[PDB]
C-alpha cells in the first residue's frame, strides 16, 4: 500500500539538481529537500524518476520499488526512503537520502592507489588511506543489510558494487539503480534471450533456470566481495561471458583470489559460491562471521 500521509512530498518543496545516474527510461537526479525529515530543515536527497522514452509499463514498475522501499522500512545499510511525489499532473518521483559518495565499485578503483592492508606507520596517522579494517568493515555493514532485507522477504536480484553506495562515516548503503542505468548500453550486463542480464553476479541457477532466492543473492554478494577486495575490479578477468562460461560455472569453476584479499576473505568467497543453493551461508552466520574477522583484526 501506499499512505500518502506519511511520504507525500509537494513537488514545490523539492529543488531539482545535477543528474547522479542516467538510464534510457529513469534516472537518478541530487535534489534540495525542504523539510522531508527534520522540520524545516533543507537536506540534499537522491530523486528516481522517469525520462524521455519511459511508457506507462516503468511508471507501474517504479510505483512497486516505491511500495518495496515502504515495505523494507529503516536500515543503516539500506538506502532510506524519506518521500515521494506521486499526485497527478507531475512525473512519480522516489526520494532517498543522498550518499555523497556514490556507487562502491567507482569509489573502491578510485582508492586503489590509497589502499594499505594496515595503518600501522606512526607518520601515516592523520591519512586518510582505505585498510583491510575499511573493506571488511563494508562487507560486514552489506552483510547486516542484506541481513535486514531476508527478514523483510525481499530478494534484490542485483547485489553488485554497483550497487553499493558510500555515505559519510564510512556508512555502506543497499541501493538499485534499476531503470537508472542504461544496462543495454552498460558492459556489467550481457544479451540473454530477450534480456540484459549482470551474468556475472548471477548464481548458476538463474542464469538456467531464472531462479532468483535469497540464496541466489549470497552467490551475488560472494561476487561483490570479489569487487571489494579487487579494489573495484570487473569479475573474471579477461573471461569471455558465453556458453562455455556459463558451462563451466555450472560444473564448478571459480574465481581466483582478488589481489588484496584475506585467505579467509577468499574462503568466504567460496563459501558463497557453493553450488547447492542451501550449503551456501545465510546473511545472519555472514554477519557473526564478518563481525568475528573485524574484532581480531583490532
Ligand atoms: C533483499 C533485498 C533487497 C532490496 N534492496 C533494495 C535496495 C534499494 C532499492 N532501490 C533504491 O535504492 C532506489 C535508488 N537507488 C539508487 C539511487 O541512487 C542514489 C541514492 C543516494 N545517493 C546517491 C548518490 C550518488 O552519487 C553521489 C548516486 C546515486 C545515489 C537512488 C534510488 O532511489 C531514489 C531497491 C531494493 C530492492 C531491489 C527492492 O530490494
Amino acid at each position: 500500500p501506499y499512505d500518502a500521509s506519511k511520504w507525500e512530498f509537494p513537488r514545490d518543496r523539492l529543488k531539482l539538481g545535477k543528474p547522479l545516474g542516467r538510464g534510457a527510461f529513469g534516472q537518478v537526479i541530487e535534489a534540495d529537500a525542504f523539510g522531508i525529515d527534520k522540520t524545516a530543515t533543507c537536506r540534499t536527497v537522491a530523486v528516481k524518476m522517469l525520462k524521455e522514452g519511459a511508457t506507462h509499463s516503468e511508471h507501474r514498475a517504479l510505483m512497486s520499488e516505491l511500495k518495496i522501499l515502504i515495505h523494507i522500512g529503516h536500515h543503516l545499510n539500506v538506502v532510506n526512503l524519506l518521500g515521494a511525489c506521486t499526485k497527478p499532473g507531475g512525473p512519480l518521483m522516489v526520494i532517498v537520502e543522498f550518499c555523497k559518495f556514490g556507487n562502491l565499485s567507482t569509489y573502491l578503483r578510485s582508492k586503489r592507489n590509497e589502499f594499505v592492508p594496515y595503518k600501522v606507520a606512526p607518520e601515516d596517522l592523520y591519512k586518510d588511506f582505505l585498510t583491510l579494517e575499511h573493506l571488511i568493515c563494508y562487507s560486514f555493514q552489506v552483510a547486516k543489510g542484506m541481513e535486514f532485507l531476508a527478514s523483510r522477504k525481499c530478494i534484490h536480484r542485483d547485489l553488485a558494487a554497483r550497487n553499493i553506495l558510500l555515505s559519510e562515516k564510512n556508512v555502506v548503503k543497499i541501493c538499485d539503480f534499476g531503470l537508472a542505468r542504461d544496462i543495454y548500453k552498460d558492459p556489467d550486463y550481457v544479451r540473454k534471450g530477450d534480456a540484459r542480464l549482470p551474468l556475472k553476479w548471477m548464481a548458476p541457477e538463474t542464469i538456467f533456470d531464472r531462479v532468483y532466492t535469497i540464496q541466489s543473492d549470497v552467490w551475488s554478494f560472494g561476487v561483490l566481495l570479489w569487487e571489494i577486495f579487487s579494489l573495484g575490479a570487473s569479475p573474471y578477468p579477461g573471461v569471455k561471458i558465453d556458453e562455455e562460461f556459463c558451462r563451466r560455472l555450472k560444473e564448478g569453476t571459480r574465481m581466483r583470489a582478488p589481489d588484496y584479499t584475506t585467505p579467509e576473505m577468499y574462503q568466504t568467497m567460496l563459501d558463497c559460491w557453493h553450488g547447492e543453493p542451501s550449503q551456501r551461508p545465510t546473511f545472519s552466520e555472514l554477519v557473526e562471521h564478518l563481525g568475528n574477522l573485524l574484532q581480531a583484526n583490532a
